[PDB]
């Protein structure tokens, strides 16, 4: 029961967020944005550079201020302002949905019960939060009183990426703005639209100027800038392995701001030859192809048992061969373009590369359209631990199959990687399903599903899928600053 | 690995405790304590009374004022005091083993291994509590800072029963001290030996007089003087039902005084047709059979799915047929006596009840040696839920086997009693464990093990087999008064 | 900012309230409600009893079966209904505003800007609640892995007092329903009105019928009949001591339900010599007055520094004989009438008392009018701790001031009382504060300034003013039945 | 009650320790360690480096394998392999402080009474937290059951510091040993032989191998190994601002290993005109002096209300020049050596620098004695915010005496830093404190006390000061990793 999209959603946000209000960069530059399905470009975006971020951050710390109406507002209000921006968002859910369609590609249908749903679910879990986060009194040895004081961190960095441009600023928004920090924010450069469009309910729910700025431009430039700013407290940061390390680097050099980072990963999707094959088919067709393939935890070494290999590789190709490409706010479409050129490109090198490793190709492996950034459902299958394809993160719609005998033997081969964002074991035995959900080192383990996210459950990698972990009480922790306060008193009693 | 045991230890404490002094009752009484395994005198103990247990309260309450010693010991201090007690109990483990096991009746091997063994490690659990329960501060609206005290409730009446004389000491002991209280401690009539014994071994590791205070006698006079105190502030009952109920209408009779009560139960213990026969078998014996039947967690309704039925009593009877029945000194003894003759003949007349109701008596059901309190292991078949054996709690070696056709039918079967102190639930399958730890209304449910307790775990009872948890940090919850303390400041600042 | 009242609104709701239908009595009986400003009769309300009490119940237990909408319902959707109540109750605010004063007799000026305030915010708090209140996994001995869940207790009986009858319903219904509870409510006699209103818009919220069932009635009938019913798991009791000691026994003579209580207190404000003066004067008098003396932690023993004494009851004085008494619906009245006939003699009966005891009456101590129940802002002087006034809870504007030399002296007169609700400290002394703060037996301790209320902040007594604790996380815990789950696996890892 | 050191204790421990084995550098390279009472060699020490430490690193990650006895054990017998360890170090405290005094020149009555007892402290409340570091059971929308395991980091390396060598080695393993960690410690130049003495009682206490690895060495070279290393997980570093940069860098460059930091500090201490003037004098003069000034958190700036400068000056200049300095084994001794020639160098010029710049100098000024690092307690007044002296960490007993007029002045001036690691407030005025703590950008507050420490209160950095706590519940955070188990059930139920 969606409603009709309008397919051709106007843009009324295209600039950088300061202070409630909207500014060109300083240099007067602008850069494209494309829509994935046309290859069109939709409209020019200001394009932030190191003094957009400067001024960005001047007006974050300004409101961050003792005795500023965001540090002075009662915790509780917090909470009612992120539930008022829910409402604006869930007014406004129709619209942005179909402006999350033509800027990402993602089908409609998704963006619209997924998407938008998920971030609804994610602002109010953390309006929530913002007035029980407590601090500590603490028993501490001697004539003393001591406590905690959980203070914000204070100005905070975030960069989000363009897989899922709405739910990340959402997932970002909710812990820093409940805890009483202050953001200034940077999205990726090919899905700014809805995120600036967000700013417009942010200073419309009635959020004081200068605690949400966002500051849309490129990653060397406006990503850059954040990561090494002298004034900001700390920065979050999604996206590849690879810039990880640079953020990391980068805060060392500079001020020694708190890093969290969400990076990459090569996710086991481990199923037992006890698993309801139908249901396990469906679901490793899922963690896999959802979103054309662009997920972080994407299962993309799926591990099938010997006994069920050859049935399972046959359901799981005549499933990839039935899955619609095309048009995203066609109903029918469960699959839209992949989200840029480059990323295009990249998907179809990897597809090359496992041809040319002798990995054995099952279906697809080509462009689906003339028209777009369209890539077939591809599978290969009898794929090996060395392979490129079994090693490196594709983002793309490219299913990887692999056999394995033992229990024993598919634990030491799903944890070798330097990745561990997250997995999956599909089985019916209790003791199979604890064993594994144990050894497995991924920061979550999902048993007989997959994607299955909730704004109370923590996300985040192992190893070098990422440090800290969002979602839950649990993404609060990288949003605080501990202060103890210790107090001489007259004579201590229990 | 367990020491030779001391068959007729010597008993060195046999008075009332208070302020670290030995007295004797106000009236001189005395009453005699029996070995269960011969029928014959121990020795006598002090009978307290109404005025003994004034004594015990006066003294408890002057320990707990303000400035006193106890009161101004740093948290810290008061868990190197646990340890230590936990070290002199360890010391003498084999005395208090031997001591337990002559009073009380279970084999020695299963006091020195079990019982003294999770003593130690409830003390040593507890004494890391001390410094650790944490209140909150708290962001209140306006200017204010709001914070909480954890202070600890003061005086804490205690009623400890026979089954388990030493664990529960310490189950009682441990939160209670870690958090401040003082306690005034009312042991069974039955077992009082070795509370008595640990209650020197408290004196020798250093604990202020006053704050732990040991008042043997009888039920309807020291324990009901207790629960009717006007400067009790807390009582602590583990015992019958019947009794309970006592306890909690002369609480609101008398002073408002806290209330936690661990009752009793008629756990049920399910097994699926796709459990491991021979561990569900081992495990079933053990969770009936344990401690002569007399734990109120006993797996006392075994329902059995009707396609495994006819072989798994088959074994179950094989099982209980060879187990040996003794002097619980001998090593190869499995079960002593019961705990006295008033239990003995409840267990006869229940026996009598289920055969006169038309249960099939699948072995035992009589009298198993000429002296002490010793029955027969004694089992049940095709029980029905209407049956009296089916409903009330025996508390002796007396198994009931019920059968069973399907899930849905078994949790309406399991849940339909006002008991609900435990459950078990045998089975591979990771969908039925899940679903029946769910539905079931109890407050521990084991799934394919039975009677596993830690320290670390909270205990206690749905519906009428009690209120309130024991173990665990949840432990700790009836054992603190929570203060708010809400000051006007300046200007409240995040 | 307050819009005008209607001073004559119509009612809508007088009937019993089950499984979201209105109902009349089973015995057709009606009860009438009284205007405490007018002594006239507003209307007729049903006269709930026991056959009305074990419909409600049954009702409500059908509600909770396993698998009904209410236990199936995600967490985040109760959070989601509480907030569609709060904002149904937001949209109705000056009209319950208006039936609160005119059913209570409290002005309306306060029952908008604080009661129907604290309303809203208690609700919103909770709603934020309902996804986050954590079980936890719990690292036990062996090879096993344990965790808890946090269950919702079941049936909760809840019986709300008549001097804030919207504020309490909201403070039960609040944690009651974010853990997943259901309700039968006992509304007080004298108040019902408001809280059948309310009835209406928890209907029109969405909640499933048998969530919240509303029977108006009497305590000895009604009431009775709920605190004893073999079928409700709990219940939850604010009014008088003595009344509350009726209630715990009616649950230990029943099916032991749990138990908690918010009775009466005698609270002690105390005035150091350091104190700011006008700032004192007046929140001493608040802490008095607020709400026709009608509060069970009213500031009722005014203990002032003998060097400030003079000055501060000349202007205590002034002050309360410039204290508005009128109509409530007047915005310049400050004090309305007290809420029935009984109170009212009942409060006139202390007045003698205290001039017959040889207390100096200051001013009032009479009538105030001839029509309704008002009575004249009372001031007695040189209080005497062994004066009835002194001793008893007098629910009425009548303050007592005493005189007090030392820090020493005042803790020991202050908490010699078998009350321990509420007490303040009033000084710009670090040392005193934490001093008087740490040293009174009180469950919130004010610190220059009283009444301060937060849904963030615990609330409840020590002694006889109750156990148990409402608001904050705290509010929670009686709502909630731990259950521990603990299974065998093959092999544990840290 | 302290008894007599032996003066010239045995060393018995000085090679590196990796996998409870004591093993040359494989270089065979040693440096020499000195006593900077007397400027002399001690002994040889072996010089770990590069290859050392990777040794060290592979026997933690073979002791961290799952099935390993470390991964096994229950975590409660991890607390009581430390309260062992703490019972060992207790044994041989008169030993381990002589040894402390011999090799970093602090006091010996204060190694035995304040770093000792404050290890046996920090051990013994580790030891509790062991097994009770829950993690959560989470109320996830949908048909799941949701949970978090706190599993461990892993391969922890640890660069501990050389004023606080024991202390510092208890505060790491403390938290990581607890949380079932495996740790590779890089121990200070200045001060190996405590640690290594330590290492060889951990081998005592029954550690598994490779559980504690220790590679003394020196910075540049075992020290970056460490945190270049590509299987270490988590570094810790507590040490200069400058240093903590190249760790932050090399964790980035590497494997993006999680990384707290305790680093520098320049805090204030606040004496407000109403302070009790005494107290004030001598904990200002502690707050500076402790330690030969060598804390991270020492009072280097003395900000002093005006009306108070000139009698709180002279009374610190008295102090100050009655500080006995000399042979740190004579009882009589409050100052030992600083800890080498370069500290001591490093301290004579910023005197000098004090001098240049146009600071009052009061006293000291100079070297004490050259036999040894002994250097003159030295107070400047009339300093400026401006000043080298009042900006840079000096590490050396040298006051810095600020003078400032109104409390919103000093808020501004104490803040004004990019250090933010401790401050205190002396006020008998409540206001005062409450509103000085809420606006302090410290980690810790201290209110009329100083270096209050308890291993219940966390402590570490706002700004460049580090990031992360160590002690407290706060100090297990950085070494958890959390992982979320997410499983589909048949049907969810609250
Ligand atoms: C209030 C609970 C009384 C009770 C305890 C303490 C108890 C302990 C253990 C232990 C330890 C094993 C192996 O089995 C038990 C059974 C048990 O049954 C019980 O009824
Ligand atoms: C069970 C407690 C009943 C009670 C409430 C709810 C109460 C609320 C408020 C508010 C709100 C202000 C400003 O003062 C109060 C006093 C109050 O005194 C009371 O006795
Ligand atoms: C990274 C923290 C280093 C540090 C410690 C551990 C420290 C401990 C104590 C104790 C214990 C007293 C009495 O004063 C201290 C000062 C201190 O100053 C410090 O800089
Ligand atoms: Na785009
Ligand atoms: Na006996
Ligand atoms: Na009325
Ligand atoms: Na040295």
């Amino acid at each position: 029961a969606v409603p009709a999209p309008n397919q051709q959603p106007e843009v009324f946000c295209n600039q950088i967020f300061i202070n409630n209000e909207w500014h060109d960069a300083v240099s007067r530059k602008t850069f494209p944005t494309v829509n994935p399905s046309t290859g069109e470009v939709i409209c020019q975006v200001a394009e932030g550079d190191k003094e957009d971020v400067d001024k960005a951050v001047k007006a974050a710390r300004a409101a961050f201020q003792l005795g500023s109406p965001w540090r002075r507002m009662d915790a509780s209000h917090r909470g009612r302002l992120l539930n008022r921006l829910a409402d604006l968002i869930e007014r406004d859910r129709t619209y942005l949905a179909a402006l999350e369609t033509l800027d990402n590609g993602k089908p409609y249908v998704i963006s619209y019960l997924v998407d938008l749903d998920m971030v609804l679910k994610c602002l109010r879990y953390y309006a929530g939060w913002a007035d029980k986060y407590h601090g500590k009194t603490i028993p501490i040895d001697g004539d003393f009183f001591s406590y905690t004081r959980h203070e914000p961190v204070g100005v905070c960095g975030q960069i989000i990426p363009w897989n899922f441009p709405l739910l990340m600023q959402a997932w970002k928004l909710g812990p820093a703005l409940a805890t009483g920090n202050v953001v200034v924010m940077k999205v990726a450069e090919q899905t700014p639209l809805t995120a600036l469009y967000v700013a417009n309910l942010i200073k419309e729910a009635g959020f004081p100027p200068g605690v949400v700025n966002i500051v849309p431009g490129f990653g060397p430039t406006a990503g850059a800038a954040i990561a090494s700013h002298e004034d900001v407290d700390k920065v979050a940061f999604t996206g590849s392995t690879e810039i990880g390390r640079v953020i990391q680097v980068a805060a060392g050099s500079s001020n020694l701001k708190r890093v969290t980072l969400e990076l990459g990963g090569k996710s086991p999707n481990i199923i037992m030859s006890d698993a309801d094959m139908d249901w396990a088919v469906e679901q490793a067709h899922f963690a896999l192809f959802f979103n054309q393939g662009q997920c972080c935890c994407a299962g993309s070494r799926t591990f099938v048992q010997e006994d069920i290999y050859d049935e399972f590789v046959e359901r799981s190709v005549a499933r990839a061969k039935s899955r619609v490409v095309g048009n995203p706010f066609d109903s029918k479409t469960e699959q839209g373009p992949q989200v840029d050129e480059t990323q295009f490109k990249k998907i179809l090198g990897y597809i090359n590369t496992g041809k040319q490793e002798g990995a054995k190709l099952l279906c697809g492996g080509g462009i689906a359209a003339d028209r777009g950034y369209f890539i077939q459902p591809t599978v290969f299958g009898d794929v090996q631990d060395g392979m490129t394809i079994a090693k490196e993160e594709i983002f793309g719609p490219v299913m990887q199959i692999l056999k394995f005998k033992t229990i024993e033997e598919v634990v030491g081969r799903a944890n070798n990687s330097t990745y561990g964002l997250a997995a999956a074991v599909f089985t019916k035995d209790l003791d199979k399903a604890n064993y594994l959900s144990q050894a497995l080192q991924a920061g979550t383990v999902w048993v007989n599903c997959y994607d299955v996210f909730g704004a109370q459950s923590p996300f985040g990698g192992y190893k070098m899928s990422g440090s800290g972990r969002e979602l839950g009480e649990y993404g609060l922790q990288a949003y605080t600053e501990v202060k103890t306060v210790t107090v001489k008193v007259p004579q201590k009693n229990s």
